[PDB]
């Protein structure tokens, strides 16, 4: 489930936004991966339990979490799976995870991480989706310096660092919302079906001719009762595409 570092900071960042967290501080060093917590946090009675919740607690792993209505909180260390002990911590009220040497006693595993840069990327991207996707949470992102984004309700010219024109499209269930930039180097098309990112080619290049090349496209998508790769009621959707792509 997890083989690499963006998997853990997926599962470490999705359980912060469960816990009711609306800032996000995400650190790594290529090998650290920290993930600093806004929520409620976790009694000191359950953390030994959660913690054999979150397994990637093999790897040199430790936890700190204060319940909001507790005024102390509560600090574990495991290793590879064997807790080595615990403290009880002064901190703010939530939650820290800190990896630290991921697959270190799995060596095979180990082996199959890629290039630092490569991992780097793939956090930045996650960190990314999920900032378009929660305008409402601050995020950061740490991976040597800092990346930093607070609550908005366009975030999207914050993240692509660019302006941008709104468009908005519904018909019958279909409510959709585009965001659009013309002049860039490289065109980005980057698409949210509800909540959830969509890498779909086809439905890239679509927008790459309907909205043209060399742009940036961000589209938010919203349907009630459909799948999810995804299947919904496509002609129309799709000609709703086009109508908003014709302002
Ligand atoms: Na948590
Ligand atoms: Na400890």
């Amino acid at each position: 489930v997890i083989e690499s570092p963006v998997d853990v900071v997926k599962e470490l960042v999705e359980n912060s936004l469960d816990a009711k967290a609306t800032k996000v501080e995400v650190e790594i060093v290529k090998r650290l991966i920290r993930v600093k917590d806004n929520g409620t946090g976790i009694h000191p009675e359950d953390v030994e339990k959660v913690v054999l919740y979150s397994i990637s607690s093999v790897s040199k792993f430790k936890l700190r979490s204060r319940f909001f209505q507790e005024k102390e909180g509560k600090e574990i260390e495991v290793e590879a799976g064997n807790i080595l002990g615990t403290r009880r911590v002064g901190m703010p009220v939530g939650t820290e995870v800190e990896v630290r040497d991921l697959f270190f006693n799995l060596p095979v595993r180990r082996k199959f991480l890629k290039k630092e840069d490569t991992e780097r990327r793939k956090v930045l991207e996650l960190i990314k989706e999920y900032a378009l996707t929660n305008p409402e949470v601050e995020f950061t992102l740490f991976s040597e310096g800092r990346l930093k984004k607070s609550s908005l309700k366009e975030r999207v010219e914050e993240v692509f660092q660019t302006k941008t024109e709104e468009l908005y499209a519904e018909r019958e269930g279909i409510t959709l919302r585009a965001f659009v930039s013309r002049n860039q180097r490289q065109g980005k098309y980057y698409v949210f079906i509800n909540k959830r990112p969509i890498q779909n080619n086809n439905l890239k290049e679509f927008l790459r001719k309907v909205f043209g090349y060399k742009t940036l496209v961000v589209l938010y998508a919203e349907l009630p009762p459909f799948m999810v790769v995804n299947i919904l009621k496509e002609r129309k959707f799709l000609e709703l595409v086009r109508e908003l792509a014709g302002k």
